[PDB]
């Protein structure tokens, strides 16, 4: 059972703005995903002081990148948080409102696409790259789910019953057709050598 749930317009609209303005620096998409992926292990971190019970679906806290050649697909793994269905629908919508309008704000008052990090929607930046984004989440206390939208307004969730997570997120990029140089090795290693050297968790590069 899939269902499909319209964006707010807002962030519609931002998801076209990445997609149609001319940007060659396409590049910043790993280091917003990667930082994503670093900010939800501070969170499992820090929220599981107060309760090391939610320690118990993981306690490994780190961030692999999987490249494959045959899928055309870039995943970025992470042990993290993770995020509810209700996040999915509703609270992540909420928040990246705002911080939407602040980015466009800027983007015609002193700003260029790379500092979309700086106002909690950078994970939007992947569509600089990918056709399609299917993120794979779960947290505690709440069931594993498959989000997925090619932009056009519109994104589904359904129920994942694929390779249980334990707990984490998945953000698997199928890669525009132009784009294969992120699933080469020296590339993803220039990359994040440049833009994501200080993530204070271990990131491994997949071969192949
Ligand atoms: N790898 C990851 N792991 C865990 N969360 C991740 C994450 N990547 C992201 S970015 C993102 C990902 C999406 C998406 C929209 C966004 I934009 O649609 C499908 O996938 N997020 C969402 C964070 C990003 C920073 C802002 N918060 C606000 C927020 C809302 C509700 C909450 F309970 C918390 C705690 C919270 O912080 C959400
Ligand atoms: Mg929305």
């Amino acid at each position: 059972e899939v269902e499909t749930f319209a964006f707010q317009a807002e962030i519609a609209q931002l998801m076209s703005l990445i997609i149609n303005t001319f940007y060659s620096n396409k590049e910043i998409f790993l280091r917003e995903l990667i930082s994503n992926s670093s900010d939800a292990l501070d969170k499992i971190r820090y929220e599981s002081l107060t309760d090391p019970s939610k320690l118990d679906s993981g306690k490994e806290l780190h961030i692999n990148l999987i490249p494959n050649k045959q899928d055309r697909t870039l995943t970025i793994v992470d042990t993290g948080i993770g995020m509810t269905k209700a996040d999915l629908i509703n609270n992540l919508g909420t928040i990246a409102k705002s911080g939407t309008k602040a980015f466009m704000e800027a983007l015609q008052a002193g700003a260029d696409i790379s500092m979309i990090g700086q106002f909690g929607v950078g994970f939007y930046s992947a569509y600089l790259v990918a056709e399609k984004v299917t993120v794979i989440t779960k947290h505690n206390d709440d069931e594993q789910y498959a989000w997925e939208s090619s932009a056009g307004g519109s994104f589904t969730v359904r129920t994942d019953t694929g390779e249980p997570m334990g707990r984490g997120t998945k953000v698997i990029l199928h890669l525009k057709e132009d784009q294969t140089e992120y699933l080469e090795e020296r590339r993803i290693k220039e990359i994040v050598k440049k833009h994501s050297q200080f993530i204070g968790y271990p990131i491994t590069l997949f071969v192949e």
